[PDB]
């Protein structure tokens, strides 16, 4: 991969693998949510990042935490197929950065799908938000566009919908889910995709079978710790659409929320 | 990825990704596995398959893996490429051997090597049988004639005989079950993941004063979408040597059985 010609943006090229396939022969949105994590963390890389914190993030202890997911497929990549992703980053005033992604078909140069995340700040130790200090902010500006450049143009778009919260007794619920050391990082956080595969398994099977994903917005509240035990719920809200809530098993301790938008193959 | 000049092997490169490395930022053995199963699958694309032969998909017979034995000398660092080497080689009728060599892209230094057993079973039925002379003579063409062994030390631990586990385990993790993101293509328990659910219950103070040098697994029986598993770890030993024995909650069913070696860090 590399920094594009004014080194504004990130692009880089991935084969899709075997096991990184679903029954359709198709990367899953797991594997194509670990594709954005990737190409995102080769972009900050790229610029100097930590190996992704500036030198006076670092030194007040100060971390990026994801806020919000949204990913969009129109057309998920065949196994053996390459996928070209370019990803870019831009603040946000003080509420925190924005990275956007797009994802497109190697060969034919049509984009496949795109991408919106929400990041804020938080210090690492007292896990408090701070919004974004007045030199941090200086020390990232010269890597990220000056002129707006959004994935989701689109005005009151998708990614910006606010998700109610999911009330008992839920449609669908999937109990006792449990991270093991493959969905830790290597900070030993359980990894942000980990999420999306917990959401997704209070999907019927009947739905799955029938159904494609289209669309995932993701809000993210609180991690889920390595003793922690989850449940997936989900109740159909309409395509198909559907309204998740990830809660810690036992307190009910909210962790996500999300929608699901699904297209009939 | 290709095959090699005489078309009897076959060789990949793979850049180690951020979410594919543990604490020490170097790759897991489960990343490990899941870049030979890649690497397999691309030599068997290579040479015609689809991973079966003309005869096999008549006749209802597909692989099944028996044993996997890794063993690693150094873990490649996140951003590291690793090449990788893999072969066929028929064993008479029990069946057939898929071997691998890892090295440093940048030193040509052999990182680590792997052996697998494979067996011939009825799809439908689940019934091993031993290999045709028809379905043989299918692939022999893609094999080398000559033997070439990734493990040819006089009494290597690639073939010792695993015993079973005696309750009570020393070490266990219960109630483990596999998701979505586990599935094969087939929707099928991924061979890697039973791996993982070994090493679930190996103690956290291991793994963070020992780094996994050698792990033999025999393959059983598979879990279902539906099934519940049990991960038992007992010492038997500077090294830390385990027993281990993965079996169905409820009636107590092994799926796996093996052995690891851990060297102090
Ligand atoms: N990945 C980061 O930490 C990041 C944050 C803000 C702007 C950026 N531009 C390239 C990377 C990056
Ligand atoms: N992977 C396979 O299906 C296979 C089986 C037997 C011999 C082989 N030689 C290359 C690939 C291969």
């Amino acid at each position: 991969g590399s920094l594009t010609e004014d080194g504004l943006s990130y692009k880089e090229k991935f084969v899709v693998r075997s096991y990184e396939v679903g029954s359709n022969k198709t990367a899953t949105v797991e594997t194509i949510a670990n594709l954005l994590q990737e190409v995102g963390c080769n972009h900050a890389q790229s610029v100097g990042f930590s190996t992704a914190t500036t030198t006076t993030m670092r030194k007040l202890h100060l971390i990026w935490v994801t806020a919000r997911m949204h990913i969009e497929i129109y057309k998920y990549p065949a196994w053996g197929d390459v996928v070209e992703i370019e990803t870019w980053c831009q603040s946000e005033g003080r509420i925190g950065t924005r990275r956007d992604w797009i994802l497109k078909d190697s060969v034919t140069g049509e984009v496949t799908g795109r991408a919106t995340s929400k990041w804020v700040m938080m210090n690492q130790d007292t896990r408090r938000l701070q919004k974004v200090s007045d030199d941090v902010r200086d020390e990232y500006l010269v890597f990220c566009p000056q002129e707006p450049r959004l994935a989701f143009p689109e005005e009151n778009n998708r990614s910006l919908k606010k998700i109610p919260k999911l009330e008992d007794p839920a449609q669908y619920s999937m109990i006792g889910l449990k991270p093991r050391r493959a969905d830790l990082d290597m900070n030993q956080h359980v990894n942000n995709v980990t999420y999306i595969g917990w959401v997704l398994e209070s999907i019927p099977q009947e739905i799955v079978d029938t159904h494609e994903l289209q669309v995932i917005t993701l809000d993210y509240r609180r991690e889920c710790q390595q003793d922690d035990v989850v449940d997936s719920l989900t109740t159909t809200t309409s395509d198909s659409q559907f309204l998740h809530l990830l809660r810690l098993s036992g307190d009910g301790q909210e962790i996500n929320r999300g929608t699901t938008l699904w297209r009939k193959k």
